[PDB]
């Protein structure tokens, strides 16, 4: 009986096996656009993703990971709020059973029919585990998805999908270029969280882009076509990945934009 997003281990009951939950700076959060601050000591944003090298995509049970080498300063993000070089480990998504929910992160109570989260550490913590383990130790960069257009940069990984259906598939996945993903603009929001799933750590500086990206429907219902469960396991589809907004408690978001 281990955490998922059901009635009976989803995100109401992980405090139990995770107090943290409970915690001081827990993501996601609702982003209130008129109680964000600009703040004009916030940098541009240096995404740096020409020489990124994915590997695999991998169905964890919960969503599934697009997995990059990180063993070398590759795919890297810096600037922004940060302090330091952020090396990105793995992408994955939220979203949900209707394209009227699915995001973590909502902007003025706003939910978005997914939500990409781009996974980085912090080069001076040495590796990823070492990193969950600080507070400035991640930087993950949320972008919003919404229902409209299709995206062509995400028809690769929506493709591979049927060869990755169940919990514990992995293919690979080559010479994917995650910057076919990002908007044009690079306006954010930032503050200090936690991973969004268990364990729930406290290491997360979050940097959400105002601008979503639209991907077509037929994208985002392929999403929907996931399982949670593994091979010959009674099926039940992946939708529905996200928590819900939490307190922000004593945080303030800043804002990249005026
Ligand atoms: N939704 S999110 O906040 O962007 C998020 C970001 C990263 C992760 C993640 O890769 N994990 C959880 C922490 C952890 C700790 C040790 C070893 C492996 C992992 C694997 C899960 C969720
Ligand atoms: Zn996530």
């Amino acid at each position: 009986h281990h955490w998922g997003y059901g009635k009976h281990n989803g995100p109401e009951h992980w405090h139990k096996d995770f107090p943290i939950a409970k915690g001081e700076r827990q993501s996601p959060v609702d982003i209130d656009t008129h109680t964000a601050k600009y703040d004009p000591s916030l940098k541009p944003l240096s995404v740096s993703y020409d020489q990124a090298t994915s590997l695999r995509i991998l169905n964890n049970g919960h969503a599934f990971n697009v997995e990059f080498d990180d063993s070398q300063d590759k795919a890297v993000l810096k600037g922004g709020p940060l302090d330091g070089t952020y090396r990105l480990i793995q992408f994955h998504f939220h979203w949900g059973s209707l394209d009227g929910q699915g995001s973590e992160h909502t902007v003025d109570k706003k939910k978005y029919a997914a939500e990409l989260h781009l996974v980085h550490w912090n080069t001076k913590y040495g590796d990823f585990g070492k990193a969950v383990q600080q507070p400035d130790g991640l930087a993950v960069l949320g972008i919003f998805l919404k229902v409209g257009s299709a995206k062509p940069g995400l028809q690769k990984v929506v493709d591979v999908l049927d060869s990755i259906k169940t919990k514990g598939k992995s293919a690979d996945f080559t010479n994917f270029d995650p910057r076919g993903l990002l908007p044009e603009s690079l306006d954010y929001w930032t503050y200090p969280g936690s991973l969004t799933t268990p364990p729930l750590l406290e290491c997360v500086t979050w940097i959400v882009l105002k601008e979503p990206i639209s991907v077509s429907s037929e994208q985002v219902l392929k999403f929907r076509k996931l399982n949670f469960n593994g091979e010959g396991e009674p099926e039940e589809l992946m939708v529905d990945n996200w928590r819900p907004a939490q307190p922000l408690k004593n945080r303030q978001i800043k804002a990249s934009f005026k």
